[PDB]
């Protein structure tokens, strides 16, 4: 009942494991110009398809819009809503994906999570009214999860 | 907004602190459980001692961060006001989930490696305060909070143990 | 070379595998820890399935690194080759190091936060081959073995449960 | 107990120098990852960070360990096929990776994504570090290093509030 909810929950806001992918072919372009943008897909499809990683995309969105709609205690509420950048609960969440497929995928997501490619973009929410304080961790997270899978198979 | 964020983060030890309280949590019991931890290795070990610790790691943002956090959904999940299938899982506490260890660790990290034996030890021994929160029937829901208590406690150790 | 590279990073299991027998410990013995992790809840368990999940544990390339490396350690610091201090940091396996613990946790993880407290609590209780490991008398070092052998058993021992 | 070692600073300190890294050069890197974000950011400023973070035993502990391996590995005295992996700098052997990450955290989560971010600019002593052609090796250290910077810019940012 998972490996489900997670996707729709994935989409339910805007991210779909189509520019998730996009990430991953970002991350590897340069290292595996010899590949398909499905490569990509189906790796992306793996770490969404592990527990531990569908465990957090709840906890974590379920906060974000918790938050949006703000039926958080405060600080909480404030804490989260701005993104504040000393609150590191969502980067923890993020690092636990991250963390599914091993060391070698964390400089990766520690480069997607600054620069912020292609949605992480958008998700940094552009004013869009929107609370992607912990998807846009989770997102990039999921991305070089993958990054570090993809390397495991080639 | 700059200075609003500085007013926000330098002023979450306070809360913490109520909500530990408002949850059953005391920072005696706690240190109470550091001294479970240190006594063997600490005859001279002072109940004060580990109770200064304890206060240490509350000090820091990190754990408030990890501490509003926690005590939020385990309440949510408590007035079922989550989304499922996140508050039946979370309600449940299945050991299939694991954020709520997830969170415990940021803490126990705060101190290092060293704490985290002692921290996965109390976790499975439930020694103390850990009794009543893991305990399922008080009607209250506990799922984040005894394994936030849990790694207070090892991190206070860890940092107690950097002291001697 | 690279090809030379692939050859390597796909072949590391059962060097992994001996590198454990010389230094003491069977699939078995560390099978045996699962068993007392899990015999409790599952009485019906037989150790088949154990070695079945230890097995599984050891085939990731994750946990080959960990042994290879924590090992490598035990060894050099059991005939002095290290170098001052950290030679007698880990040949009296000191109090405040913790990259025994950091390298186990890599294990744990394996198979997510849930071997955690498993893995700290017989990390503590040091059952089985983990006595003789701890021992600190066999004139042999084992800083690092003693939590990788753990933490397999933890990482075993939270497979079997994802499972069942 | 032998928890005994006291402080291993200066030792840390020495270790990094012998293998030609200051306290200095890895300050720059902070003041490269800061220096953006802070006015008049000094190196004094930066030099006291990264020293604060040097002092943290997890962190000496990390540098020790990291550095130790990559000895033995240039001088061939580890055994196969640990040694080469080492050596050759295997990236799908990630313990250094694990070393580094020790490191980051003594400071927080924002950490990460100075860690991942000066390890691709690869800027200063770390262009040195990652060469690969220097015959020596410093598997360990370039991630250890790259994890020193990102603390103490985490440091710097807690203390800046």
């Amino acid at each position: 009942n998972l490996e489900q909810t997670a996707r729709r929950w994935l989409e339910e806001r805007g991210v779909t494991v189509e520019k998730i992918a996009e990430l991953v072919y970002y991350l590897q372009s340069k290292y595996h110009p010899d590949l398909t943008m499905e490569e990509c897909i189906e790796n992306v499809n793996r770490v969404i398809s592990k527990r531990e990683v569908q465990n957090a995309i709840l906890t974590g969105i379920q906060l974000d819009k918790l938050a949006e709609d703000g039926r958080l205690d405060e600080p909480l509420q404030s804490i989260i809503r701005r993104d504040e950048g000393l609150y590191g609960v969502d980067e923890i969440l993020a690092l636990s994906i991250v963390n599914v497929y091993g060391s070698i995928g964390f400089t990766n997501y520690g480069y997607i999570d600054k620069q912020k490619p292609g949605i992480l973009q958008y998700l940094n929410d552009k004013s869009t009214g929107k609370c992607n304080t912990f998807l846009d961790d989770i997102v990039g997270a999921i991305a070089a999860a993958a990054s570090s899978r993809l390397a495991h198979r080639a």
